[PDB]
């Protein structure tokens, strides 16, 4: 196949064969995107090694949304591919096109495993995102799940900031995704029930509006245990 | 938070792994001391942390628990009862109050290494990342990859390990089976073809000069000793 | 949360889900059936706060004081454990007597005695309560919080309403100084002391209070007992 | 701190230094003089819930409902005001009167009801306060609490007292229903809905509550006054 | 905690600048905007910045305060405020509720101008810690060596600013003066010495084609023209 | 003077004309301390440059508590010397002779400034030392002082942890030292009056036995608070 599909289908030999052949690994195709990228998306590890030693760039941005490898490897999930690029000095504080650094796309991805090597690596667990998102309200708006959630309120987050535009905290986008689950984790952590959004809506208000009695009742005694 | 059952009949230990929070700081304001084990010598600590309470572990240390206290049929910590129940969070939260996960356990065994043999991943990074030694040897005389190569007949945690910078080749103390001969011993096609792919040698002999290779043959696995010959 | 309209009577009960109680009472369900553990939706309502459900259910025929759980408790001892005064106040509203006993001998005022319920004790004295009531156990409200509660009130608040410190139970005979000492409350003992109660005492046993503090080695306790 | 033994009168009183504060007493400060603010020790002991000191000063001449600070108000004024339960009964039985008014025309029922305190509020109904109590601006618990307290409590409490609910203040004569309403409290708005609130009872102005409702534009209320 | 006045009489503006937590959302409670600033445009945000009341900066901003809203006389943020008066620990609060400290002031400064112009090399160092470029040019076209060296006659923050990869030769965007011309025009002979250690150029010239040698000398000061002299 | 002299006064001149001469950058002293040691406590980044640029081993353990350069730089607290360091590699998370890194040292020694670079480069704010301490319990129990203990409660430190051999919390070490500047701080923060060091003694127990009036009744109406 082409250096491209060889890349994405792992075939190392392949691979190996055309770059001595004389392809330069820093060619990007139609869409902006680097073999390094594919490499990584595809926990392709022998193949980052051996890019990275031919001269690949390591956070070279490439794609739609302007996002280096790390950043893919992030989103797809794949642990082993964040530590070996961190390893070689990718820099995951990095911000994509979307405005997001991967401690943000691991949140929003629910990928707990990466979410707790980034910050044993050094990331700060309350970063905002360009888009004004905490990790914390990314795992409270995308995941259905106790983790993230818990794993982030154990590293001690900030739990009541509120987005930099709309000024939800992560409570209040528990509640407009209709997650419970994460809910009762956050009202166990002191989230404040009556912090206001830009609208003027606090969490309960959101809850009511909702019309979801368990959400009400839940809210309201937090209140009445703050 | 919601009260769904008769709590002011139930004891410590059944409030502590079912969580209840309010019915067992109660049964401690009560009297009841937090560092008095149960009959299999486990504290409500051991009880708390394999079952992932969180808050009771803070409430319980708080109270007096001794965080590394050794305990169970096992002598282990609290920590390893986590380690091994693979309950990330609270991993994180009993390191954060000091829990050494190098400590030994009745069988010989750190934390990394009951991470590798349980097949915790994550757990497996976290302690690399916090600075466990990934060559780390058990008093067995066992490292991660051997046994993620004896015990985990799947990809991880043996393509974590060997991303991170692991000596493949280093045969265990006593028998110095490297992970290659474990993988074997153990029939796990699965590792096998990812420690040859990261270079394990062949021809490595334990201390009965044999091979990886030598045990597949006495084996008689076709398999491995047709993957071994052709890797060779 | 997972479609909590569907949830069984008692479970709606619990959760505060109001619609979903009414409607399945007014579906035949009678809200005088106990559960397996012989608990009723009143004693699950008034332990939860459920205000609304409370009034509701009782105007559906549900015995205000009806005895059950393991410990025998009426709706009113619930409330009373978990500390929910508008709860306590509202039971009271409907006929629910304060001074009832439990499974352990416990009424009311003992149960926020001993765990630290401090606006309720208040209530209930104010009620009629008395501030020496003894239980079925011969203790008082002060021996309990002595006992059972480190930390100012409701100690504090029982020594305002002049409540008698050298008082004894009836078994052990111990002061509320003895069980203060036994309970290491060094809060409540300073308290006390303050209040003029009696070092030397001795319990149906010898103890003498200062003694236990001795047996107990307690360094503060025996300096501030012996002053 | 830095040397607490060495504070004067006032300060040791408001940090509760009680040996810093009988040796000045003893040596002549006299309990009944007031401070630049005007305001006795009994004030800010009481404020600062030292149940010790306040029975100190009280033995010692301290005039109990003297009347001080801007609002012109007694200890109990403000210890209510703080929500120390147990200062406003140790205040009461010492003849502290919680039917006084300051320089608002609030009594204590009223204070404890604008500041949520719940607690206070129950014990001052049990000792006798009206719950329909009207204080100098005709405004009732009921109205306080619904205009400013954003919780369930102490309206719910005040709802289980029998209060009446349809009642109008003096000068607005506004109703407990339309001060939730400019107060944007939607918690209050549906316990006294489901209390029998008057929708359509209009205050001195014309406004008739589900008005301002309107007048406001807040979607969660027009719809619950409607409904 | 311990109430040592009567605040029953205080406004929220005072109890704000006072730090009385208490009587702000007491007042608040009442029915006060957070929102609603006083004569001066000035929110109760930045009079509890520039105050250093952190707890209630939290509190308004859970009520509704407009984290970076502009006001006063010189239309700043709450965090150019809490940056101007010195107060590390706020500028790190309100950087975690999102305040950007890239935004310009009424005098076209940002945060790290604000920082170097009045000497406090704390929140210089963390602000590009977190990211603010040591070069970035204010609308002024002046960059926080040229502040430095300009307003502050000290060893700090210019020798940290240098620590950092500063270019030393850049020119304002309007004169095109180098830190150096800025630091003889103010007389700083502290900061000139910095400079030149540092490879200022001594014959870099100004749109006026003024080196400053020539600003040295035109100011007949004897000290800065032999130094420069020397130092070229 | 000799080349040890000439670095710890900075004569820098002097330091290059002896290095160039053929002394070797790496030449430990009688105490075996290395010149890197003595440029970094002395703040001379122009020598600190220079000697790396010769080979001068950054993180090279020296003296009588086997300690690296920039831990004697954190210990004088010079933040130009630390931003130095870490830009050419030194690692702040290596442990002294004492057991402290560099968070640690920075916080015993009151260096607010040192404290808040290094969170901000991503030093764990809980990070214990080898001595179970954290930076919260060693600003509790030596710096009588708003700052480090107000920065390190901002950046969302956990207040409760108690140190690993003597369960004692930040809350303990403040009454034990006698620090009520610090007490009000960490009272405010939510500290824990009622959680028991390992003789069973908790904050309260420390402060009344002090006999300190003022402590015992703040940490009691925090109980109350709680
Ligand atoms: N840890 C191993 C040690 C051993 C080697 N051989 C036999 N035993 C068990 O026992
Ligand atoms: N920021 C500067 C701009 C300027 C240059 N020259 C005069 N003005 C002021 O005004």
């Amino acid at each position: 196949w082409d250096i491209v599909k060889a890349t994405q289908y792992g075939i190392y030999e392949r691979c190996r064969e055309l770059v001595e052949a004389g392809y330069d690994v820093r060619q990007p195709d139609k869409e902006n995107v680097t073999l390094l990228h594919w490499a990584a998306i595809n926990n392709r590890i022998d193949l980052v090694k051996y890019y990275i030693s031919k001269g690949a760039i390591v956070d070279q941005l490439g794609g739609d949304l302007n996002s280096t490898p790390l950043h893919w490897a992030t989103r797809q999930g794949h642990l082993s591919m964040v530590v070996q690029l961190m390893k070689y000095g990718a820099d995951p504080s990095l911000i994509d096109g979307e405005g997001c650094s991967c401690i943000h796309l691991a949140a929003q991805f629910g990928h707990t495993s990466i979410v707790a090597y980034l910050i044993a690596k050094g990331q700060d667990v309350d970063m905002m995102d360009q888009n004004g998102m905490t990790p914390l309200m990314w795992a409270a708006y995308r995941t259905h799940s106790v983790d993230p959630t818990r794993l982030l309120l154990t590293f001690n987050v900030s739990v009541n900031l509120g987005d930099k535009y709309h000024k939800n905290t992560a409570l209040h986008w528990a509640v407009l995704a209709g997650n419970t689950t994460v809910i009762s984790l956050l009202l166990e952590a002191g989230a404040n029930v009556d912090a206001q959004n830009i609208k003027g809506e606090s969490a309960l208000d959101l809850a009511k509006q909702r019309k979801n009695v368990w959400m009400i009742n839940h809210l309201q005694e937090a209140r009445q245990a703050k």
